[PDB]
C-alpha cells in the first residue's frame, strides 16, 4: 500500500497544499481514497459536413442521425480472489504461453529514436498537455528527457513519483508522455515487433486486418470440433483480478539486464499499484488508488488483454475436455495432466482460437466447453448478457460469428475466384463516417478526413451498393490529389493517394494467401456485390424511393460539395459503376 504509492501522493498534496480536503462524502467504496483539490473543466463529437451532404438518404435515420448527439459504476465493483486450484491452473499456463511466445521473439528495450518517431506521425499513446502544448514538441526539448531521466534512476530504485493516471463501457487512462515513454520503453516490443501476430502466438490476429480476418475465421470453422463460440464478458478491464497482473508480469522471467529491471518496476510500481486523478462535480479532483483491474496505455493494454483472454480460453477449453475435475484444488497428478496437456496439445488448442484483446471466437474440440464455466467465472470472466450458469450459445455457420463488431460473407466472383469479406450494419458504417473526434477542423482537414473514410469503404466494404456509390461520390467531391487524415490511426492500406483499383488488386489478389490465381482485376465492374436480399439484410437502403432519388441525381450533391470547396482539381469516379457508365 501507501509506501509504494504516497511519494506521488505526497507530490500531488503539494502542488495544491492551498487546496487540500479530507472529504467526508466522497463516493469510493471499492476505490481507496487520499484527497481532493480545486479544477474546473470539461470534447465532445462534431458532424462531418463533407459526408454528411453525400449521404442525405440517411439524414431521416434514426439510427445514424442519433449516433452523433449526446459504467463509471462498473470502475467501481470489486472481484474476488480465485480458488487455490483456478491460480495453480493459471500460473501453469501463463508459464508455458509466455515460453511459446518466446520461442522466436527476444524482448528488448523500444528507443527514444521509437519513440520520438511514433509522436512525429501520431498514434493515440494517450499523453495529457503542463510546460509543452502538443506531444510533438516536448520529445525535441532536452528538459523532458532529463525529467524522464530521473523517473527512469527512481524505478531502477524501485520507486516512483511522477507515473499517475488520469480518468476520464468505456474508461481511458491517460499519463503525461513521460510516463508513456517509460511504458514503451519497458514493454511497447509486445506491439512492436508482433508478439501476438497469428504466426508467432497461434490465436492472435495482431496487425491482421479486416480482409484477413474472415479468412481466418474460415480456416479455424475447417478443423473438427463443436460449435463456434464467441461469449464476451462483462466489462473485461474491470475483472482483471491481481492474480492476471502477476501471471501478465512473468514476461519479465524472459528479459534480462537494465530492461528486466525497467520492466519489473512498470507491473510493480504502474500496473499492481496505480494512483489517478477523477474529476467530481460536487468541480473537485480525487485523488484514488487501487492495485487491481486494467490501466497501462490502450497499446500495452492490448498485448495483454489477448495474452490473458488466450490462458482463460485454453484453461476453458482444457475444462470442457476434463483435463482437471474441480478449480477448490489441483492433485499433483492434475498438475501433471494440465502440463502434459499443454506440451502435447496446446499449440493445436491455440489455432483453434482468434483472439483480439477480450474479443474472442473458440471452435472446441466439441460441445462440452458450452457448460464449461466453473473456471471461467471463478477467474472472474463473466459472461455478458447470460445468466451465470447458462450453457453457451454456440453458432453453426462461421458467416454468422460477430468478431471485432464484424461478420464474413463468402463471396465469388464471376471468375469462381472466392472473397471472404467484412461487414456490420450499414446504419453503424454511415454514423462513424458522418462524426469527427474533436475541433478547430479546416473545410480542407474534415473532407481528407471524408475521403479516408471513401477509401476505407473501397477497399472493405466494396460488396454493399451504397457504400461503393458514396465512397465514389465522396472520392468525386474532395480534390484528386488531397491526402486522406484521421487524428488516431491493424493495416490501414486504405490511407494513400494511389489509385484505389490498384490497391484493391495488391490486397484482394496479389498478396492475399487464400486466392492461388493472381490474375489482376482491370475493372470495378469484375469485382461483385453481396446479393440484393442480404445487402438490404444488412441495413441497405437499396429499393427505397429516398435512395433512388439521391443515386439518379448524384452529380448534383457532387456539385454542391465542389462549390463549397472551391475551384481545384476534381476526378469523376462515379462512371467507374456500370449505371453512370452513359
Ligand atoms: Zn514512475
Ligand atoms: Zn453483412
Amino acid at each position: 500500500n501507501l509506501d509504494i504509492i504516497g511519494k506521488r501522493i505526497e507530490k500531488i498534496k503539494q502542488e495544491h497544499e492551498t487546496s487540500w480536503h479530507y472529504d467526508q462524502d466522497h463516493p469510493y467504496k471499492t476505490w481507496a481514497y487520499h484527497g481532493s483539490y480545486e479544477t474546473k473543466q470539461t470534447a465532445s463529437s462534431m458532424v462531418n459536413g463533407v459526408v454528411r451532404l453525400l449521404t442525405k438518404p440517411w439524414d431521416i435515420i434514426p439510427m445514424v442521425t442519433q449516433m452523433a448527439m449526446t459504467f463509471k459504476e462498473k470502475v467501481d465493483t470489486r472481484t474476488q480472489e480465485p480458488k487455490e486450484g483456478t491460480k495453480k491452473l493459471m500460473k501453469i499456463t501463463a508459464e508455458w504461453l509466455w515460453k511459446e511466445l518466446g520461442k522466436k521473439k527476444t524482448p528488448r528495450m523500444c528507443t527514444r529514436e521509437e519513440f520520438t518517431r511514433k509522436v512525429r506521425s501520431n498514434a493515440a499513446l494517450g499523453a495529457i498537455f503542463n510546460k509543452w502544448k502538443s506531444a510533438r514538441e516536448a520529445v525535441e526539448d532536452s528538459g523532458f528527457w532529463e525529467l524522464v531521466d530521473k523517473e527512469r534512476n527512481l524505478h531502477l530504485e524501485g520507486k516512483c513519483e511522477t507515473c499517475v493516471y488520469n480518468m476520464m463501457s468505456r474508461a481511458i487512462w491517460y499519463m503525461w508522455l513521460g510516463a508513456r515513454f517509460l511504458e514503451f520503453e519497458a514493454l511497447g516490443f509486445l506491439n512492436e515487433d508482433h508478439w501476438f501476430s497469428r504466426e508467432n502466438s497461434l490465436s492472435g490476429v495482431e496487425g491482421e486486418g479486416l480482409h484477413k480476418l474472415g479468412y481466418i475465421l474460415r480456416d479455424v470453422s475447417k478443423k473438427e470440433g463443436g460449435a463456434m463460440y464467441a461469449d464476451d464478458t462483462a466489462g473485461w478491464d474491470t475483472r482483471i483480478t491481481l492474480e492476471d497482473l502477476k501471471n501478465e508480469e512473468m514476461v519479465t522471467n524472459h528479459m534480462e539486464g537494465e530492461h528486466k529491471k525497467l520492466a519489473e518496476a512498470i507491473f510493480k510500481l504502474t500496473y499492481q499499484n496505480k494512483v489517478v486523478r477523477v474529476q467530481r462535480p460536487t468541480t473537485v479532483m480525487d485523488i484514488i488508488s487501487r492495485r487491481d483491474q486494467r490501466g497501462s496505455g490502450q497499446v500495452v493494454t492490448y498485448g495483454l488483454n489477448t495474452f490473458t483472454n488466450m490462458e482463460a480460453q485454453l484453461i476453458r477449453q482444457m475444462e470442457g475436455e476434463g483435463v482437471f475435475k474441480s478449480i477448490q484444488h489441483l492433485t499433483v497428478t492434475e498438475e501433471i495432466a494440465v502440463k502434459n496437456w499443454l506440451v502435447r496439445v496446446g499449440r493445436e488448442r491455440l489455432s483453434r482460437m482468434a483472439i483480439s484483446g477480450d474479443d474472442c471466437v473458440v471452435k472446441p474440440l466439441d460441445d462440452r466447453f458450452a457448460s464449461a464455466l466453473t473456471a471461467l467465472n471463478d477467474m472472474g470472466k463473466v459472461r455478458k448478457d447470460i445468466q451465470q450458469w447458462e450453457p453457451s450459445r454456440g453458432w453453426n455457420d462461421w458467416t454468422q460469428v460477430p468478431f471485432c463488431s464484424h461478420h464474413f460473407h463468402e463471396l465469388i466472383m464471376k471468375d469462381g475466384r472466392v472473397l471472404v469479406v467484412p461487414c456490420r450494419n450499414q446504419d453503424e458504417l454511415i454514423g462513424r463516417a458522418r462524426i469527427s473526434q474533436g475541433a478547430g477542423w479546416s473545410l480542407r482537414e474534415t473532407a481528407c478526413l471524408g475521403k479516408s473514410y471513401a477509401q476505407m469503404w473501397s477497399l472493405m466494404y466494396f460488396h454493399r451498393r451504397d457504400l461503393r456509390l458514396a465512397a465514389n461520390a465522396i472520392c468525386s467531391a474532395v480534390p484528386s490529389h488531397w491526402v486522406p487524415t484521421s487524428r488516431t490511426t491493424a493495416t490501414h492500406e486504405w490511407m494513400t493517394t494511389e489509385d484505389m483499383l490498384t490497391v484493391w488488386n495488391r490486397v484482394w489478389i496479389q498478396e492475399n494467401p487464400w486466392m492461388e490465381d493472381k490474375t489482376p482485376v482491370e475493372s470495378w465492374e469484375e469485382i461483385p456485390y453481396l446479393g440484393k436480399r442480404e445487402d438490404q439484410w444488412c441495413g441497405s437502403l437499396i429499393g427505397l424511393t429516398s435512395r433512388a432519388t439521391w443515386a439518379k441525381n448524384i452529380q448534383t450533391a457532387i456539385n454542391q460539395v465542389r462549390s463549397l470547396i472551391g475551384n481545384e482539381e476534381y476526378t469523376d469516379y462515379m462512371p467507374s459503376m456500370k449505371r453512370f457508365r452513359r
